[PDB]
């Protein structure tokens, strides 16, 4: 299809079109990307991702068209302590993507250790909400919580300082305009606090014509829940 | 997802989200439901269907909601014979639906001979454009080409006279309003000729909560091409 759209105002238990990977599962009408114990408490060493089953036609080489897309979602992070880790990310990747071996902790379940910073070895565009930046393990991170745009590397091509708020839902809008090639990210808390980050990227040189979209999250030794509360997505192939 | 929509202005050869069954295949940017030879001419004894891969949430027991959906599509039929057969149908059925054994010809690839008229043994809602009505074989049909609404039986709950026009595209809009439970069908040719038929049906008593949507066509001894040219679909769960 030239156009595709879907909306999950909430996430009931009887899902049919979601691909669950790792520890991801539905709990209380929401998607819990990372594992939680009996009493809904976050645990260490866990990775989880979800992908929508239908493939998205991002660009078409024959017609020279590229899709414009918009992804709107909300999530909350909760942790018994304050150094919650590691973060959640919205990502776009080849249809057969799977959790890379040893991609836990700071790699957010998106990259493999040996190639995490090699752009020519990966095929992924992601918007990360990174809450852990200890320089001993996350050497590629700026020294503060941040939202970042990742293009084939865990080392973001662009970041903006962000504030982690335990238990508060963050509303996010990610938009890609094929006319300008700008990938824009706007995130807001209910009180109006806003964060913005954008980057120019030619999706045609990074990803295949057909892709899958979804979310990924992980917790290494430090932990927190990564709760995806709602998600809507729309894409339309356009002539630039 | 509570809402899902997709649009195929045309059908390029490179498809990822369509389930092909029987002889269905893409040719010249359109879906040829029934088999055609090298010259593109129709052949006898063929059945084919396509289904969109993502499942549609038609209704939800736990929330008392039923989907409002619309399906717009265009198709054309072509045959050198004076009595092209057998017809094309837009249908909604359980996700695991497959072509029933011996469902060729007048059964349109939707029903098995043994239970074709047993409403208690089927789970399918379809809108048929039936061009073959030989009273000796298709005993259940009115004696003329027609558009029919089929609910668990090849014997339509209601039909209206229709004119088959060789090589001309018919544009169809099928809508379902959960508030009135009306399934409406409006079909038009490019010269403004219009056909309309409506039926009240509670989809909750006929189909499961999750379903797949698609098209089916067949040709028995008599034949014609059944070419699906375009298709757009949208569905959203609403409170009733
Ligand atoms: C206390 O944990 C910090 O220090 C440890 C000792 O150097 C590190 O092993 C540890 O790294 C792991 O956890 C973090 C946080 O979950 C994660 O980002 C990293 O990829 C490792 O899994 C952390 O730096
Ligand atoms: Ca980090
Ligand atoms: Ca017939
Ligand atoms: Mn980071
Ligand atoms: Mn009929």
């Amino acid at each position: 299809q030239d156009s595709l759209s879907f909306g999950f105002p909430t996430f009931p238990s009887d899902q049919k079109n979601l691909i669950f990977q790792g520890d991801a599962q539905i709990k209380n009408n929401a998607v819990q990307l990372t594992k939680t114990d009996s009493n809904g408490n976050p645990v260490a060493s866990t990775v989880g991702r979800i992908l929508f089953s239908a493939q998205v036609h991002l660009w078409e080489k024959s017609s020279s068209r590229v899709a414009n897309f918009q992804s709107q979602f909300s999530f909350s992070l909760k942790s018994p302590l304050s150094n919650g880790a590691d973060g959640i990310a919205f990502f776009i990747a080849p249809p057969d993507t799977t959790i890379p071996s040893g991609s836990g902790g700071g790699l957010l379940g998106l990259f493999a250790p040996g190639t995490a910073q090699n752009t020519s070895a990966n095929q992924v565009i992601a918007v990360e909400f990174d809450t852990f930046y200890a320089q001993d393990s996350n050497t590629w991170d700026p020294n503060y919580p941040h939202i970042g745009i990742d293009v084939n590397s865990i080392r973001s091509v662009k970041t903006v300082k962000w504030d982690r708020r335990d238990g508060q839902s963050l509303n996010v809008l990610v938009t890609f305009n094929p006319s300008t090639r700008n990938l824009d990210v706007v995130a807001t808390y209910s009180d109006g606090t806003r964060y913005e980050v954008s980057y120019e990227v030619d999706v045609r040189s990074v990803l295949p014509e057909w892709v899958r979209v979804g979310f990924s999250a992980a917790s290494g030794e430090q932990y927190q829940t990564h709760t995806l509360e709602s998600w809507s997505f729309t894409s339309t192939l356009l002539y630039t």
